[PDB]
C-alpha cells in the first residue's frame, strides 16, 4: 500500500540536543540536555513525512563517544534495519565526531536500507537554530527510496554527505561539513532531493567488515607529525599496548628522524603503522622506502576507525593496505 | 627603478631543490639534492627581475627542520635585512612544515622589507614542474616595492599567502597552499601583482619577539584529539619537561573527560595548556568551563609556533591568551 | 550613560522580510512582505545591542532594486551619517543583487562609520530561518568601534565580508556568500568580532565618487559571452544608446570572432567595453591585441557598478581603466 | 597489440597547443599554434603509457568553437571509438569553452569507452608548462580499464571531472576547473589513478540525443540577470530566430518585472525560457509563479547545450524540464 515510510530516531546526544541560559548563546552550552521526544515535538513537521518512533539511546557530547559504544550503536541499528517494519534510521549524534560514528556503521551496517546521521552546529535553544531544518531534511532523506544503496550518510546545511568523505573542516560554522575534492552525494533545496554522486567505494552490503557478536575492538592511537616531534610519544603507545597507530604525518605521510626510530620500534612490536596526513585533504601515496602503510585519502580519524575494523579480521600489512584502498 | 633591486635567495632544501629519477616521478623523491645556484640557473629569467644572490643555508627535507635551525635561520634574514644593500630575501623551503617556519619568522623579523618562502610540490626533475615559476614569481614580489610591511609571505602557484594564514591543505596538489577563510594577499597574474588584502594582525616590525642571542626554544608538543583517546599521552608529554601543550581537539577545542583528567595534571605541573583544532580551520572560542587557553583562528602548527615564542618571555595565561589574539 | 552606540536601521525589503505560509516553505515566498519594526521586535535582543532606530525606505525584492533607487539610498545614507547622532547603519536587503547595491555605497558613502548590509537566503517564516541572527551579528558589527573605516560590509552566516570582493555563489545555500581568492574581512563566533584582513583598495572617503545632486546613471548592459554567441546582441545595446557594455566574457574575457565584430561596432559608436569573465573569480589581464578595457578581478555584477559610476566623471579609458585596478 | 591500449589524440586547439614570444609570456600567446605531433613529441613518455595516434581535427582557440564544428566532433569521436583498434580518445581543446564541447559529446558519444577532454592554462612555451603532466594524464586515464562508463571527462592539474559538473571557475590560474558542491570523479597523484565518484546522471550510452545525420542545430542564447537588466535584449533574440533562452538570472532564477515582460513575449512566440543562475553553483528550485522552466544544478553554458539538444527531440515543456532534472 502506499504510505509514510515508518523512520526511527536514535538520539545520542549532542549540541542539536544541547541548550543554553539564552538565546543569544551559541557555545558553552549542555549538549545532550534534551530528550529525543524534545526534539521530534519540535519539529512536528516530521510527522506528515514519516511514521517516526524516537529511541534515547544516549545522551552525551560526541567528544566522549566510545568504540564500545559505537560498537552497540552498529548492532542496534543492524537490529532495526532487520524488521520489515523499519523502513530506514536517523541517528542524531553531535558534530564533533560524528564523521567517526559515521564511518564505522558506513562499514558495519548489513542492510541497504538507508541510514541517516544528522547533527546542528547550533544549540536547540539559539536563535536561528539550525537543528530543526536539518532533522527534517535527515527524515525526508531517510524516507526517500532513492537513498537506499547509497551507504551511510551525514546531513546537514542542505547537503548530503557520504561517511567517507565528509568531515568537519571548520570549528564553528554552519557549514562546516565539507568533502572539498569528493563534494557531497546530494542536496535539499525545495523540500527536493538531489542526488548528485554515488561514492565509488566498497561499504554497507559489500563490506567484509562485521562486528556482530564482537565485544571490544582493537586499540589505536594517533600521533601528530610536526617540527620537533618527540620520539617518546611512540614509546608511551606501543607501551600501553596499542595494536595500530595512525600518524597524522605533515605533507603526504613525511615522517622526521625521531618519527621513523618511534615508527620503527613499533613495527618491532607487532604493531600496525598507518602514515596519513594532518593537512586535511588529499591522497598519502606509497612510498616502499618509508616505514608503514599509507591512508589513501582517508585522514586520521577515519583512517584510525578503519585500521581498528581491519585488525579485527587481519594482522596481514598487505591485505590492510587494500583495504585502504577499497572501504 | 632604474636600479635592480637586490634579493638574497636563502636555501634551506625542499622539492623545490628535489630529484628523481624519471620526468613523470612527482613522488618518492629526494628532496634537497640541488644547489642553489643550479635552481638560478635553471631560471635565467630572474636575473632580468634583480641582482640575486644566492645563499646556502642548509639542504633537508623540511620534515627534518628543526626549532634550533629555524631560529638561526631567523636570525640570518634579520642580519640580511639590517644591510643597506639588501632589499628583500626569498628563501626556498620544502612545503611539508613552511607554514611553521614562515609563521617564526613572521613573528620575529624586525623589517619590512619583504621575507618571501617559496616552494614546490613536483621535483625539479619532474615533467611541468612548478618551482621554476614559483621561484620567478617569489623574486617578483620581493623586489616589488608594494611588497614591503606586509608580514612573511609565502608565494607559491600564482598565489600570495600570508604565514599567519596559509597552510598546507592537501597532501598532493599543486594547489594545496590556501586559507579558505581569510583568502589570500594577492596574486600574480600576466607577469604584474594584483594585492587584495593586509592583514589585521600584529606582525615583524611590531612584534615583541625578540629572539636575539637564543640558542633553543621551549618545549611544545601537540596532541591529538577524536574518540577514545588516552590520557596516558598527557602524562608522557608532562614526564618529558614539555612547557606548553597543544590539543588538536575535536572541533571547537572540545576535550573528553580522558583529555581533560590529562589537561588538569598538566596545569598543575606548571604546563600550558593551548586548545587548538583538528578541523582545519575556524575560530577555537573562549569558555571558562574548559581548561587551558584557547588558540583563537592558529591551527595546531601555527599554535605551537607562537606559544614557544609566547613561553620565551612570560608564563601569565592572562597575556599569552591575548597575544593569540592579536598575532 | 556611557553606552549603547545608535544604530539605524534602513529596510529595502527581501527574503529576511519575506514570508510564506508554513515554516516548511523556503521557496515560492514573498520578498519585502514584513516591515521594519516587525524585524525589530521579532529580535527584541537587537535592543541590548544597541539604540536601534528603524526607517522603512523601500520593501521590495532585490531582483528589482534599479539603480535610481540604489542612488537614493546612497544619498539617504550619507545624510544618515552626518549626523553627530549616528554611529552607523544596517540595511536589510535582499540577497540577489545585495553585493551590487552594496559595493555602490562602497563607491560612494563619504565616511568612516559602518555601512553593513544584511540579509537571508531563507524566509523570515521558515523553519531554522537565517534572518535573525544575521540582523543580531549586523548591528553588533555596526556597533562596534573596530569596524570603522574597513568600506561598506556584508554580514551573513556569521561571516563578515567586503562589498568589492563578496559575491552570490550559489542559488539556494545559506552558505552563498563567499570571496574564494579573497576571504573575509572577518568573523563573528560566539558573540565576539575576528577582524582578520582589510581590504587593499580605495572606498568610501578615499573615493573620488560623489553622486550626491545626481538623478541618473549611465545606461551599462552586460552581455554573455559562449560558443557561438550572437553579434546582434551588441547591435541592440548600441541601437537603445547604451553608454558601456560589461561582457561578462569566456576565460580571461576572450572574445570569439563575432564578438570582436560586436565590440568594434560598440566602440566606433562611442561605447565603453569592459572585458569581464563569466568563470565567477580572477583576473582578467589587460591585453594589447584585444579591445576594450579589462576588469581587473572585478566580476560582471561589480563591473557594471564601477563603470556606471566611472562614466559621471569621464570618458578617458586612460581612467577608467585605472580607476578598475585600484576600487 | 603491445598490449599496450590504443589511444586516438584529437587536436582542435587551445592554450596546450598554444604558443608565445617569451617563456616568461603565460598571456598573450597564440592559442592553436602547434600541431598534434609537436605536442606528442614534447612528451614522449606517453608513449610508455599506450600506443597513440595523433589527428589533427582543427587548430583554434576554444572561443571561437562553434555547435556545427562540436557536432562534428561528436560524430568523429563516434566512429573513432566503434573501431577495434581504438580503446579510447584524448582531445586537447581550449579551456575557455571546454565544459561546453565536453558536456556536449557527454551526451552525444554512444560508447563507453572513455573520452577524455584535456586542456592547459599556460601555453606550451611558458616556464611551468601545466600542459605536458595534463597530456600525461589524460592518456594513463583515457587508457585504463577503471575509467570506461564513467561518462564524458575532463583531465587537468590532477583531476579528474565530469563534464556535467567541472566548469572554469577562475579565469587565469591552474587550478581554475573545479566542482564546487559536486566534487571530482577522482584525482591521479604518483602516477596512479583514484577513483571517488560515479555521477548519478544519465549519459553517454544510456542518453537519447543522438546526433547522427544532423548538420545544425536550434539556435539559444543566453541573457544575463542584473539590476536594471533590459528588456530589448529579449526582443531582439526573438526577432533573430532565437527556438531557446538560457536566462543567468540574480540568485534562484530571480527575473525582475522587465525580464518577466521579456520572458512573457518568448513564450507567447513559442520560445523556450530556462531559468537559470548566474552565481556559479547551485539548484534554481522550481516555481509556479515565475515563466520558463528550472536549470537544475546546470550553469548558464551547460544549460544551453542541453537546451538545444533537447530541441531536436521536442518543444514539450514539461518533457524538456524532464531531461534537466535527469541529465
Amino acid at each position: 500500500a502506499d504510505k509514510l515510510p515508518n523512520i526511527v530516531i536514535l538520539a545520542t546526544g549532542g549540541t542539536i540536543a544541547g541548550s543554553a541560559a539564552t538565546g543569544t548563546q551559541t557555545t558553552g552550552y549542555k549538549a545532550g540536555a534534551l530528550g529525543v521526544d524534545t526534539l521530534i515535538n519540535a519539529v512536528p513537521e516530521v510527522k506528515k513525512l514519516a511514521n517516526v518512533k524516537g529511541e534515547q539511546f544516549s545522551n552525551m557530547a560526541s567528544e566522549n563517544m566510545t568504540g564500545d559504544v559505537v560498537l552497540k550503536l552498529s548492532q542496534r541499528v543492524n537490529e532495526l534495519l532487520a524488521r520489515d517494519d523499519v523502513d530506514g534510521v536517523v541517528i542524531t549524534h553531535g558534530t564533533d565526531t560524528v564523521e567517526e560514528s559515521a564511518y564505522f556503521l558506513h562499514l558495519t551496517v548489513k542492510s541497504d536500507k538507508p541510514v541517516v546521521f544528522v547533527a546542528a552546529m547550533r544549540p536547540a535553544t539559539a536563535i536561528s537554530a539550525d537543528g530543526p531544518m536539518n532533522l527534517l531534511e535527515a527524515v525526508r532523506v531517510a524516507g526517500d527510496k532513492q537513498s537506499r544503496g547509497r551507504g551511510v550518510m551525514v546531513v546537514i546545511n542542505d547537503r548530503i554527505g557520504s561517511a567517507r568523505y565528509i568531515t568537519k573542516t571548520n570549528a564553528s560554522t554552519l557549514d562546516t561539513f565539507r568533502a572539498n575534492e569528493e563534494g557531497y552525494l546530494g542536496v535539499i533545496i525545495g523540500n527536493r532531493i538531489y542526488y548528485q554522486n554515488r561514492i565509488d567505494k566498497l561499504h554497507t552490503t559489500r563490506s567484509v567488515f562485521d562486528v556482530r557478536g564482537l565485544t571490544s575492538l582493537p586499540k589505536v592511537d594517533i600521533l601528530y607529525g610536526y617540527q620537533d616531534d618527540p620520539e617518546y610519544l611512540y614509546d608511551a603507545a606501543i607501551q600501553h599496548g596499542v595494536k595500530g597507530i595512525v600518524y597524522a604525518g605533515m605533507g603526504a605521510g613525511s615522517v622526521s628522524v625521531r618519527g621513523i626510530a618511534g615508527m620503527r620500534k613499533a613495527l618491532e612490536k607487532g604493531v600496525v603503522v598507518m602514515r596519513s596526513t594532518r593537512t586535511g585533504n588529499g591522497i598519502v601515496p606509497p612510498d616502499e622506502e618509508l616505514p608503514g602503510l599509507v591512508s589513501d585519502s582517508l585522514n586520521p580519524a577515519h583512517a584510525r576507525i578503519l585500521l581498528m575494523l581491519a585488525l579485527t579480521r587481519t594482522s596481514d600489512p598487505k591485505v590492510i593496505q587494500e583495504y585502504f584502498h577499497t572501504y
